[PDB]
């Protein structure tokens, strides 16, 4: 129901084996660790969590560009990119995150189908 | 070896039945037709062209965005979104022309990969 | 030292009226509230800092995209852009925090300058 | 009543001397020449046209990354920036367009007010 998509506006590439933590928000307002990965050749993290999981509440996606841009011997602004935003079940069934990375910007947009 | 994939920005989904048209620069800088399209469901428009016909030269991708945002009842800025580019056969085989689409607004990222 | 700038990529306009918190974090770790606002008719927001105040730390800053998209009656995707960066840490720089919204997207950029 | 302005996302700074060429569709369908200048040390491109000259018709700013970038040394995807619209067809409004670049990726946005 959840993957994560990165891309390197630098370079025209995937954004590969960028670190990616998935936060769920717990009922004390603190964020608790829900899953995580890193990014694979084609700059996807799939099989973060399954339906059953995945349930309604607000998740963030925190990606670890600081690390990315510091191991291609590029000094970057952010200290990361993080995503944050309600799963609903009204809407569709899938969601997929996607960050475009540059050192001084990013974008990202939610991708919800069914 | 291209593909052009179209998210719409608004929505948080695939941009479906967008138009598209891929010319290559003639000789004497015109501009000649060379592959079109629709996007399909998932946003995505393969099969415009193959290797043997995808010779190195300056292409230009248009996105007919206006006709797009009109049939969803929004008014749009622009009148197409246009990329323009080099193939070049030094670089990775297969290229991936996305664009993310607002009303007003417009990014385009290249994603060349082997 | 501290300007942050949002557009609305629906209207083709500033955002107006959008909040924006900053945090600082603290030497425990957490996010202490550093400075909050709202973006004029013309989608900045000034005066957020000072100088003196605006020492070198992590900052983030909150703009509140969700309150601002619900304020106009859209149901969007996130619930805030967080930007997160270390500033002054070779001394003083001047800071513009731009975003660009959609209702399901977002971009942000720095534009960093050494007065 | 017609701005252009760049931001380089790499650098986190203005996109400076970047040659911006603006033309204007004419009666027989080609693009005529209308205006061209240089993004100053801000990133901006003032002076471009006037209120008279703008008149309603389908407009094309050419930004010329390609150009900047290979003058920054850097070997960028992209020809250049191509932002085609309609304007002042509901009479006059001011344009600013707006750019964020990248080697392989760019933004473009329009903020358009009544005057």
């Amino acid at each position: 129901p959840l993957m994560v998509k990165v891309l390197d506006a630098v370079r025209g590439s995937p954004a590969i084996n960028v670190a990616v933590h998935v936060f769920r928000k717990a009922a004390d307002d603190t964020w608790e660790p829900f899953a995580s990965g890193k990014t694979s050749e084609s700059g996807e993290l799939h099989g973060l969590t399954t339906e059953e999981e995945f349930v309604e509440g607000i998740y963030k996606v925190e990606i670890d560009t600081k690390s990315y841009w510091k191991a291609l011997g590029i000094s970057p602004f952010h200290e990361h990119a993080e995503v944050v935003f309600t799963a609903n079940d009204s809407g569709p069934r899938r969601y997929t995150i996607a960050a475009l990375l540059s050192p001084y910007s990013y974008s990202t947009t939610a991708v919800v189908t069914n």
